[PDB]
DNA sequence: TCGGATGATAACGCTAGTCA
DNA sequence: ATGACTAGCGTTATCATCCG
């Protein structure tokens, strides 16, 4: 039923979109082959291994999302070949003979965003094309190929959005791109703060910078460089490393993952820039999002609206809007439309006007006449709000609504917040992720008060009472910061403060907290004489906004550790 | 690194038995 | 007097960094 389709994570070899096309191709050498030696060879399961085959062999070839893709095991080493797909690609190194669902599923993205095969609703089974048909039988290695596979690409919006994003003829890094693609600073498109990145690969022992280049990166981060890989090996961009001097002097990290436009790339562009229809589904307008369904279509309506119009208001697109079923703001309209721009849709602005410069096939929503019926939910409810009130602070930001309910993202969640004290709150200081570190070291500089604070940032779903084991965590931070002995925790961590600070304050930052919040508060406070606090995301945000408007210094806040949780 | 690979997680959805 | 519904819990869609 709901799917996302759009966009590509894992797949990179054009050599294996191919075989996946073909397998939808009666008449090619690979039907023959997966369906004749690789499915019976290799799904083990004899129920399965024959109801393959033999779809494989019918007239009308059609193949259930099922049927290609098949399932997964939690141990992923031990799983079993269940699907066509699986069967149709190899392991990296021939573990098995197949790939996984996940792997699989991408391949079915990969081939459906080109517009090779198409997706019918109705069977949730997808057909081959007139160009996949075009695409199987044309000859490796064939300028037809080449030609057939460029046209792909420009009917492809995020890949128009990355040639766009080079057109000055800039040395973009995956983070750069990343930031700029797709619906960004949302639950599938969280990007990676390169300064921080680029510091710790900096200020840290070899022993761990590799893990460290192979490791960080954000969901976009790995759109940006796989879409750039494949427009690479097309020959529209040229991807290379780019080197930072960063003095830790005249030091030199480096960002393999970056990327220069071409020539060809550029006509491209100017092709496809309007001096090839685009092609847009719904289930692109949004990826990880709990709440698909709604914004997939709140967006698409938006779209519609501009398709049909033209130079529209935002408070013309407001009223359509509000006519169609969807009662919104300002804030949520033009942020929608950001993403639609970042996705790689041309839509043109002039002050308070809006007008689509781009021409983009007609496309499906699904469900639609009961649209009127569709619900926001009371997180989409906060996050407008947060629009609304926010005026100084990027709405980037309010990413970290989402992030610290994330258990999976307490890596960059770290990174996040750290980064919000520094660039907005103005604090001076690091992020100090580890098992040996406090998640950060904050420190003012300008008060007539100076002090530091030890941060410690905590990603837990639904609710947060900190725990004793990780309160005492803290302690231990709290009391090495005393007894600076390097004989106690070598990597003088609290070097990064200033000499001269003497004033320490310990801080907690989650999504929401209960309960414990303050018993383990007051314990650590009576213990090493140091205040501390427990801070929500939603208050450091509307904390942020103080410090840049006018109505907050940096002194209410040191004043603001009552062992207890902070509001502002 | 290249091109995936991995264990996790929340929404889905199937069963078996309740609710209206 | 039986279809509509759902608590429980195994299944599937989809990550978000990871890695051989």
């Amino acid at each position: 039923k709901i799917r996302t389709f759009g966009w590509v994570q894992n797949p990179g070899k054009f050599e294996n979109l191919k075989r996946v096309v073909q397998v939808f191709d009666r008449n090619s050498k690979v039907h023959n082959e997966v369906k004749n030696i690789k499915i019976p060879t290799l799904v083990k399961e004899s129920k399965i291994q024959k109801e393959l085959v033999a779809i494989m062999n019918q007239h009308d070839l059609i193949y259930t999302y099922k049927e290609l893709v098949g399932t997964g095991t939690s141990i992923r080493s031990e799983a079993p070949c269940d699907a066509i797909i699986q069967a149709t690609i190899a392991d990296q190194g021939n573990k098995k003979g197949y790939i996984d669902n996940w792997s699989s599923d991408g391949f079915l993205r990969w081939a459906h965003a080109l517009g090779f095969i198409e997706y019918i609703n109705k069977s949730d089974s997808f057909v081959i094309t007139d160009v996949g048909l075009a695409y199987s039988k044309s000859a490796d290695g064939s300028a037809i190929e080449k030609e057939i596979l460029i046209e792909a690409i420009s009917s492809y919006p995020p890949a128009i959005r990355i040639l766009t994003l080079l057109e000055d003829g800039q040395h973009l890094t995956k983070f750069d791109l990343g930031k700029n693609l797709g619906f960004s600073g949302e639950s599938g498109f969280t990007s990676l703060p390169e300064g921080i990145l680029l510091d710790t690969l900096a200020n840290a022992m070899p022993k761990d910078k590799g893990e460290i280049r192979n490791n960080w990166e954000g969901s976009s981060d790995k759109y940006a460089r796989m879409i750039g890989g494949w427009l690479d090996k097309l020959g529209l961009v040229k991807q290379g490393k780019k080197e930072f001097i960063i003095p830790t002097p005249d030091n030199k990290e480096f960002i393999s993952h970056a990327f220069k436009i071409t020539g060809e790339g550029l006509k491209v562009l100017r092709r496809a820039k309007g001096s090839v229809p685009k092609r847009v589904y719904w289930e692109m307008l949004a990826t990880n999002l709990t709440d698909k369904e709604y914004v997939r279509t709140r967006r698409a309506l938006i779209l519609e609206i501009l398709i049909k119009a033209g130079s529209l208001k935002i408070e013309q697109i407001q009223d359509n809007l509000k006519k169609l079923g969807f009662d919104e703001v300002i804030e949520t309209i033009e942020n929608d439309i950001k993403g639609l721009i970042n996705t790689g849709i041309f839509i043109e602005i002039k002050g308070r006007f809006y007008q689509l410069k781009d021409h983009i096939l007609q496309f499906v929503i699904p469900n639609r006449g009961v649209t009127k019926q569709l619900v926001k939910s009371e997180l989409e409810e906060k996050k407008s709000e947060l629009r609304h009130k926010l005026k100084y602070v990027p709405h980037e930001y309010i990413e970290l609504i989402e992030i610290a309910r994330n258990s999976t993202q307490d890596r960059i969640l770290e990174m996040k917040v750290m980064e919000f004290f520094m660039k907005v709150y103005g604090y001076r200081g690091k992020h100090l992720g580890g098992s040996r570190k406090p998640d950060g070291a904050i420190y003012t500089v300008g008060s007539p008060i100076d002090y530091g604070v030890i941060v410690d940032t905590k990603a837990y779903s639904g609710g947060y009472n900190l725990p004793i084991g990780q309160a005492d965590e803290m302690q231990r931070y709290v009391e090495e910061n005393q007894t600076r002995n390097k004989h106690i925790n070598p990597n003088e961590w609290w070097k990064v403060y200033p000499s001269s600070v003497t004033e320490f304050k310990f801080l907690f930052v989650s999504g929401h907290f209960k309960g414990n919040y303050k018993a383990q508060l007051t314990r650590l406070n009576h213990i090493t004489n140091c205040n501390g606090a427990v801070l929500s995301v939603e208050e450091l945000l509307i904390g942020g906004e103080m410090i840049k408007a006018g109505t907050l210094t940096l002194e209410e806040v040191r004043r603001k550790f009552n062992n207890g949780e902070i509001n502002f």
